[PDB]
């Protein structure tokens, strides 16, 4: 590139390999937010919350891939995979693997930051201060309570939980 | 002081005193707030009724201190006890603790004006009933409505009660 | 914590330390800012300058608490010191005295950000940069420049330039 | 009194004693204001702050003869003994004379306060605590903050401090 | 050029010297601006002045530019000599430098009009005319008004005058 200057061909390619993840990973919340629309699950507050992350994480892999092309390296794509499972369980196993999701995230996030630090890239190392790293946190730390309000409303009664939980936590109509 | 007129040694002190168990107060409804933000907790109604008391303390002793100026005496400041807790408990033995603090600082406001009563002080004796009194009486009538509802809600479905209390009685999102 | 990712047990324990000087330096403020509302010092804009101080500071420990809980540390707090001083002199060795220990937060936050860099947390050095790092340089500049006005105003004539200071750079009514 | 209900006869005569005190102080007041705007003291504010406090002190004796004929006693008025000075100095001379009559006016509301304690009239209590005593203690403490800013003003370059309080403490034009 | 008409090229190349005054000048306005922000300067109305007075003499650079463009000459550049000074001393010093500099100016614009004068180049006199010679009278006689009250406020109290100057005279916050 005429352009690039101070970018390694290792982080350029790291890039692409979190474009796809994040690109799986809004298949896995589009997945789950159709899931919970099925007239046999019902519960609209649990398809907006995943179809609102599918959104999410879209934004996430076009930053990713605009700051590639203002860097001058050049986007390579592969095959999306399907998300793990066909069905996902009840709201609580629902969150548990979004959750695990947003974790492995996190960690490739983690782990491009301290591949850019070696290559003293400071642009890469405040681009994902900046829209990534915090973006993780909150959310990680949203999925934790509800995951603990969940909790709180399982055990025998667990149907009528996951109905309030619904209804009182999550946004809907 | 050149203003200081018909303002005892005692009821300085004790002002003093006073501002220290306020400092105090403050400083556990900060703790019983943070904790209810935990992941592992998340009671965000629950948290927002404790911070919002922890500001209410910080406007009584600003007030006391604004009073003690106006009077001639001298603000000293003690170090300030952290709270009796690490961890909180469930809702209901956060309130209880809450209710035992409020009961402790209306009986020392009490004191505080049974003092001003001996020392014949009108002016403190009107500036506790204007500003503290009767907002000490009316929160402790609300813990213990609090108190009373969660109480209803408790038994063995005390997690979806608790769960009920703070989506519909708290104030929150 | 099952949100807890990459956050130091050293980290979450030095977070806890900053909080309780954060704490320490707020009830300092809140001295400085009563005793220039004294009846014998009544220096309106110098209180108000520290009563804001007091303000920021606490702005900074809830920062640092909600933080904490995001990462999913564990707040702990412990017992806060007096100030180091009843009295505190005339403007000028107030504000050297706000200056030290402005000087004495910036370099926790600076030992705690260079912790953070040794334990591989981005995302703890870049929260202390974006809320932290930059508003200590600002508030020592603009105290080093009230240094300075001071001492342009001291000397044999200091009452008259402290009357002055107070009046023309600080606010007030 | 058709209306007269636990209102003491001693009451009343020191009710008519308290308002000869503040048409005799309202009166003091008048004589400072004019005496600041003469050519040859000509200080706006000074002379402003003090006809300010002519008025305040009417309203006074207005509200205690209000009251009086609230509760039934009847109003005797004596001659008004003319202000203790034709001259009133410069600013701290005469700020300290409004200070000692505030301090007067103020022994003579708590006398009256303790008067209607010993005849157990929570009306007048109440009436003194709402509408005088904190009024009182303001102002004094107002005072007290102009003293000490005079007083640091003072000294051998004083003429010039006086023209500095008036003009940047006090409101004029 | 295909548009150069009474155009002299000693006039040219005047202009072009003239451009690299202006450019010296701006600079030198520019370090005045700066060393007043010093935190042992602070001098926050007379930093403003001179930065005010580097974006004006920028101004005057640019329009000499856009002048030599509309007549066809051609603009040339030469290196710009750093400020004669790197620390400029008090107000009234750096007002007394200011001052130099504008009658250097101020000449050089007269010996640029008699320059045009002698090559019968009535544009070039009138475009001096109206945008150049009557700003400088201007500007001189306000640092003339600004040297006779720097010094009316000089001597022993020097400081508490420079302190007043500043913020009762000068722009600021
Ligand atoms: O949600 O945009
Ligand atoms: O839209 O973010
Ligand atoms: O939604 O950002
Ligand atoms: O709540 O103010
Ligand atoms: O704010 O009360
Ligand atoms: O909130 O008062
Ligand atoms: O100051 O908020
Ligand atoms: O409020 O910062
Ligand atoms: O005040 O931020
Ligand atoms: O002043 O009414
Ligand atoms: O009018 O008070
Ligand atoms: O003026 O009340
Ligand atoms: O100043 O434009
Ligand atoms: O802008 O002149
Ligand atoms: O500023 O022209
Ligand atoms: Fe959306
Ligand atoms: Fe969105
Ligand atoms: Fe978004
Ligand atoms: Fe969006
Ligand atoms: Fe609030
Ligand atoms: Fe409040
Ligand atoms: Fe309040
Ligand atoms: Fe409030
Ligand atoms: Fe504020
Ligand atoms: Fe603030
Ligand atoms: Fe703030
Ligand atoms: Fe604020
Ligand atoms: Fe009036
Ligand atoms: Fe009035
Ligand atoms: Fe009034
Ligand atoms: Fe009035
Ligand atoms: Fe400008
Ligand atoms: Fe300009
Ligand atoms: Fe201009
Ligand atoms: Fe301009």
């Amino acid at each position: 590139s005429q352009i690039r200057q101070n970018y390694s061909t290792d982080v350029e390619a790291a890039v692409n390999s979190l474009v796809n993840l994040y690109l799986q990973a809004s298949y896995t919340y589009l997945s789950l937010g159709f899931y919970f629309d099925r007239d046999d699950v019902a519960l609209e507050g649990v398809s907006h919350f995943f179809r609102e992350l599918a959104e999410e994480k879209r934004e996430g892999y076009e930053r990713l891939l605009k700051m590639q092309n203002q860097r001058g390296g050049r986007a390579l794509f592969q095959d999306i995979k399907k998300p793990a499972e066909d069905e996902w369980g009840k709201t609580p196993d629902a969150m548990k693997a979004a959750m695990a999701l947003e974790k492995k995230l996190n960690q490739a996030l983690l782990d491009l930051h301290a591949l850019g630090s070696a290559r003293t890239d400071p642009h890469l190392c405040d681009f994902l201060e900046t829209h990534f790293l915090d973006e993780e946190v909150k959310l990680i730390k949203k999925m934790g309570d509800h995951l603990t309000n969940l909790h709180r409303l399982g055990g025998p009664e667990a149907g009528l939980g996951e109905y309030l939980f619904e209804r009182l936590t999550l946004k809907h109509d």
